[PDB]
């Protein structure tokens, strides 16, 4: 689809057998989802934006569907405001910003 | 332009007179730029970043260049890690997310 930027532009994501609602962001390198269960390994991580640093759990090569659109990639878990799709992601189904 | 996101979308902006660089971030809904000095009365403003909640200064109907594209509008002025142009500005300059 063609997405405009009048309202935050949230989708539907699949992860961990769980439907969750998401944020597409540009802004942020890397993935992340609130609290929740994912399988396999992890280690952590810390990641920083405005407000300061977070800690999270990072797990790699996790299936996403994304709008339809299957990805795998690393998912960070951790305490959120919001499920951020970051660049790590929306780069393998084709995202682009266009103006 | 068509703007892919293996990198960071950054781009250059000019604002009181001076270039500076700026992230395209879908992710936000405000423009939130580093301590520097705007022209006009300024208004209070907390937002919430992924550390946590901040105070910033609003400065309203202020001219910015965006990859030199014409906006006026609001732009926050407060500690965030890198300048970032939020949805207020990316729809004044006809941005879309596209997949
Ligand atoms: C500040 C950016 C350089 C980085 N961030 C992404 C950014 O899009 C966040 C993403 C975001 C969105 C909602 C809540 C928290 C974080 N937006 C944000 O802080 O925007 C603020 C300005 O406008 C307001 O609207 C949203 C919050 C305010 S971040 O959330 O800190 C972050 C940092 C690292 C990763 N891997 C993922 C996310
Ligand atoms: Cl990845
Ligand atoms: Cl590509
Ligand atoms: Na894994």
């Amino acid at each position: 689809p063609q997405i405009t930027l009048w309202k935050r532009p949230l989708v539907t994501i699949k992860i961990g057998g769980q439907l969750k609602e998401a944020l597409l962001d540009t802004g942020a390198d890397d993935t992340v989802i609130e609290e929740m269960s994912l399988p396999g390994r992890w280690k952590p991580k810390m990641i920083g934006g405005i407000g300061g640093f977070v800690k999270v759990r990072q797990y790699d090569q996790i299936i996403i569907e994304i709008a339809g659109h299957k990805a795998i990639g690393t998912v960070l878990v951790g305490p959120t405001p919001v499920n951020i799709i970051g660049r790590n992601l929306l780069t393998q189904i084709g995202a682009t910003l266009n103006f």
